């Protein structure tokens, strides 16, 4: 379903081996949205249940649509409330290796969440996917201070936020198919090659 808090709720005495961190769109339910579950899924099928834990960002993120308008792309309280969640991993299991992912406002919140993580924190991140990337035009496709070859965005042509602007047309719904495929295809790719087998 559309909530998910394995890493708030896990046990530290059993710490998964892979902690995916999610922020879902603007007035999407739970704390996954509509593009989550299907990434979950797919992330549980090739490490197991136990192997992996799904966090969606709640809390704070309140994913208001207005606040797309703010300068980050999001609001202050969502930054923070994302980047406590990054901390919790580190502090809860030190040894598992962090994936991320966002789509819409979400994608704005991980990418401003991941600039501001202590360094430490941000270079366990294997892999990041950002779906309909509101800052894609200003930020070139990066995510800043964040690798290139760990970061996948995937912009629909004809979504209008992937161009620089905040209108929501079709394809900005659209990225159903990448959260079944190419998206748990290159987070789990990236953490095969950190981790091994």
């Amino acid at each position: 379903r559309t909530t998910r808090d394995d890493l708030i709720n896990g046990n530290s005495a059993s710490c998964r081996d892979v902690i995916f961190i999610y922020a879902r769109g603007s007035t999407e339910t739970g704390n996954l949205g509509t593009l989550g579950p299907s990434i979950a899924s797919n992330l549980e099928s090739a490490f197991g249940k136990d192997g992996v834990w799904i966090q969606g960002v709640g809390g704070a993120y309140r994913a208001t649509l207005g606040d797309l308008a703010l300068p980050r792309g999001t609001s202050s309280a969502a930054i923070r409330e994302m980047l406590g969640l990054f901390q919790q991993a580190n502090t809860k299991c030190p040894d598992a290796t962090l994936i991320a992912g966002g789509y819409s406002q979400g994608a704005a919140l991980a990418a401003a969440s991941i600039e501001d993580l202590d360094s430490a924190i941000r270079d366990k991140i294997a892999g990041t996917v950002l779906f309909g990337y509101t800052k894609n035009l200003q930020n070139r496709g990066r995510i800043p201070n964040y690798p290139a070859d760990r970061t996948k965005v995937f912009c629909n042509t004809g979504d209008l936020v992937c161009t620089g602007s905040l209108i929501v047309a079709a394809p900005h719904l659209a990225y159903g198919p990448d959260a079944r495929g190419p998206a748990p295809e290159f987070l789990i790719e990236k953490v095969r090659a950190v981790r091994g087998s």
